[PDB]
């Protein structure tokens, strides 16, 4: 666990959630700047996106709207899904990754496990270290 980095770094986490699983997931981290895609009218600092998956492995509409406006500051993406969907499992992360040329930080089920939290937070630190100065 890199809780010290999570709680001290200035990295921003922006998420999208409909039934609250993504919300619950990010609340398992120690990141301090956590806001939903719908509660800001501008983004001026680099950020990490955590979203969910809708019909047929699609990116939620609210996330697509957000990205076409602030994808220039996107560092990487993580997506919540459900393996019941097979090949469409958390496909929004793959779509966003290819579309905006950013790395996939993690793909997990529903609210995630402690293992998902660990992998996600470690990847955020790696990408911030590698792309912060650049971004
Ligand atoms: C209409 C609908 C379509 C969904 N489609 C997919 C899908 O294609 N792939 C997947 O992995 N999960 C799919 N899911 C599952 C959600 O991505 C999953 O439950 C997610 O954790 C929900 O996050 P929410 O609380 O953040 O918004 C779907 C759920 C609903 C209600």
């Amino acid at each position: 666990e890199n809780l010290y980095f999570q709680s001290n770094a200035m990295v921003q986490i922006i998420f999208d959630s409909k039934t609250g699983n993504v919300q619950r997931f990010v609340n398992k981290t120690g990141f301090q700047q956590i806001r939903k895609v719908d509660e800001m009218d501008h983004v001026d600092t680099p950020f990490v996106l955590v979203t969910y998956t809708t019909n047929f492995g699609q990116v939620p509409a609210s996330t697509q709207s957000f990205l076409e406006k602030y994808a220039h500051l996107l560092l990487g993406v993580a997506a919540s899904g459900n393996k019941v969907w097979g090949d469409n499992f958390a496909k929004s992360a793959d779509t966003i990754s290819r579309q905006y040329q950013v790395p996939i930080l993690h793909k997990f089920e529903l609210s995630g496990t402690s293992k998902d939290v660990e992998l996600f937070t470690q990847e955020v630190e790696r990408v911030v270290t590698k792309s912060s100065a650049k971004m």
